[PDB]
């Protein structure tokens, strides 16, 4: 902040406004250069975002998953039943 | 960029000399800090290809996970026939 | 780092103590810009642990999938082979 570095100055061999117009300066290019990097580069805050995007993806994939694997399993049990059927067939008509 | 802050401190108390000799300090400062940020962070530019590349590994497995429920699906198409055929022959049958 | 450009200033009309101070200065906003810099940004070395994690995710559910691949193949096979057992068993009876 702004007082105790101007407050700084000062007291080690500069003026009121020299103090004021270097910190000035210094703020100038601070605030331009922080400018251009936080259009320019990744936020914290827009990585999370888009981390959760992705995470939401994968999900809905894994839900997927899980739904076909059930699916796939009622479906094996209906071909054991099936099996048994037509063993009970084979020898009925063998 | 240079000039209105070399300007500024002449104008306050400094000489041509002081108000350069600052400034080159501040350039040298703000451009090996920049030049380290700029390299050490991320880019909007590299996030981006670094997210399609997730998206289209997302994608990829979304394909697949496709192809495989339209597999089930068939197989499920079958297992039905089946249920009628069996249940017809078992008729037949007696 | 702080020695050239501390030597620079006094052998350009300043002070020992001026130079100090005002590189002090120079010193005091370039770390906390760095700091604040640090903190709302996404690093390279961040963004590749990121990455790693969710190519992490990503590599158990390409996982997953293929023991459902497996399961679906061992239900196919089944549905072939009651598939040829009733259209035998049709023409027994047919």
């Amino acid at each position: 902040d702004t007082h105790a570095l101007v407050q700084d100055l000062e007291t080690h061999g500069f003026d009121k406004t020299q103090a004021e117009t270097i910190v000035s300066a210094l703020t100038a290019l601070s605030n331009v250069s922080l400018d251009t990097i936080y259009k320019e580069m990744v936020t914290q805050a827009q990585q999370e975002i888009t981390v959760q995007q992705l995470m939401a993806h994968l999900d809905a994939i894994r839900k997927d998953m899980k739904q076909l694997e059930w699916k796939v399993e009622e479906l094996l049990s209906k071909v054991y039943h099936l099996e048994n059927e037509v063993a009970r067939l084979k020898k009925l008509v063998g």
